């Protein structure tokens, strides 16, 4: 009578055991960079959650009693919760690090304020910025700053007897309350000389109108004098804290927090349900899974919000294209849940299919976890270890 779980069983203990070496081969290499330059505290919590996974086996296979069935109930949504939230927290990081994006404008004639754009760009684009460098003479006012996490504003100085914004700049200085400025966080930069009186009075003049429109100006305008080439090494030294408005490192404290929040949400459904809901038997539990689905409607919504997330990040190179696979692990996910729903649907008759059929997608879930993310990861770490340092 026992012939039935051999199959899940032998699934169970050679996925225990792939997890357990992927486990082995990052802590033995914990200090390397494949495993420290990512969110290395969470993919060992996602580690455990495939674990997890693998284990339920064990009391899907169980007779049930008060223990197994309280264990099922918890266990099976926790286990999911884990892994998403862990995926979820990933692509979260690599969407605030390097889905900033910024939007320089200037106003130039000697291509001076031209120059220290170019050179401010470059710094931006090492810190992760979706860059954008635009001259004023060919940008529209109307929603210009929409989009934007971060703009910088750039012109020079003119007129003779009293100050002037340059040229082209002037519209745009115009038209200001159409960009969409208010709550954006705004920084002002531009060339000019101290042979005349009033030095940079165009970036004076930008960074009032900015703070009457609500702008959020970030850092005091970089005003440089002369040749901008000499200045160099102060318009990099501005940069520094310029990039700083939108963080570009979330403390792995932080990514432990959040992801242990998300968790905690499935945590409060099934625990709350246990309570309502006394576990129990009487060859059956008392409280199947169809009772209550707000466990599933969760781990829907964690599969949805990352695949969300995993896609519109897919193209960031950090950490060996690491972005790229939480992609295949999601796109994958999906499948496994579109296909396997439907069957527990139409098959919520028959107890050892139920439980059979559990067995084998809750398995393939972890199976896809260690294939698609841990798998490209490892190849690395053991054959190519040139790579690794
Ligand atoms: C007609 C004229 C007016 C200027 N007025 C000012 C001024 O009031 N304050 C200032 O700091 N620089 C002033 N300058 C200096 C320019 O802003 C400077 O040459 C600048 O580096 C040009 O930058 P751009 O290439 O970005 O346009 C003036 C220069 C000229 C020739
Ligand atoms: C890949 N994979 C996901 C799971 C899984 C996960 C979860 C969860 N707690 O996150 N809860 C499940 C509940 C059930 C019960 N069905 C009874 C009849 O059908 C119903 C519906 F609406 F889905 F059709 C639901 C079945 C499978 C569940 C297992 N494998």
């Amino acid at each position: 009578g026992d012939a039935w779980a051999v199959g899940p069983v032998t699934i169970a203990c050679l996925g225990a055991l792939a997890t357990l070496f992927v486990l082995g081969v990052f802590v033995r290499h914990n200090a390397t960079p494949v495993v420290k330059a990512s969110g290395r505290e969470l993919c060992y919590i996602l580690l455990g959650g495939v674990f997890l996974c693998y284990c339920m086996t064990f009391i899907f296979i169980a007779k049930p009693s008060t223990a197994v069935c309280t264990l099922r109930r918890l266990g099976l949504g926790t286990a999911f919760s884990v892994c998403y939230s862990a995926l979820l927290t990933k692509t979260y990081r690599i969407a605030r690090i390097f889905g900033a994006k910024a939007l320089i404008v200037y106003g130039s004639t000697t291509g001076n304020t031209e120059y220290t754009a170019e050179t401010i760009a470059r710094e931006l684009a090492d810190a992760g910025y979706e860059v954008d460098s635009r001259d004023a003479a060919s940008v529209e006012a109307g929603g210009l700053f929409e989009g934007f996490d971060l703009v910088l504003l750039g012109c020079s100085t003119w007129g003779d007897d009293s100050i002037e914004l340059q040229d082209d700049f002037i519209p745009l200085f115009d038209s200001l309350e159409e960009t969409g400025a208010q709550g954006r966080k705004v920084a002002c930069f531009g060339c000019g000389d101290s042979s005349w009186e009033y030095f940079c009075g165009a970036v004076d003049a930008i960074e009032e109108k900015l703070k009457n429109l609500g702008a959020e100006i970030v850092q005091d305008g970089l005003r440089i004098d002369g040749d901008p080439r000499a200045a160099r090494d102060d318009i990099v030294g501005w940069a520094h804290d310029v990039r700083g408005a939108i963080p570009r490192f979330i403390s792995p404290a932080s990514q432990v927090a959040i992801c242990l929040a998300l968790i905690s949400g499935q945590l409060l459904i099934v625990v709350a349900w246990l309570v309502v809901e006394a576990p129990g038997t009487g060859l059956r539990c008392n409280h199947r899974d169809a009772s209550m689905l707000g466990s599933l409607a969760y781990n829907v919504l964690l599969i949805a919000l990352c695949t969300l997330y995993a896609f519109k990040t897919r193209k960031c190179p950090e950490n060996f294209n690491e972005a790229k696979f939480i992609g295949f692990t999601m796109y994958t996910t999906c499948i496994i849940w579109l296909a396997f729903l439907p069957i527990f649907y139409v098959t919520s008759s028959d107890y050892r299919v139920q439980t059979t059929t559990m067995c084998v997608s809750v398995s393939l879930s972890g199976s896809v976890v260690l294939g698609c993310l841990f798998a490209p990861k490892l190849y690395i770490i053991l054959f190519q270890p040139q790579k690794n340092v």
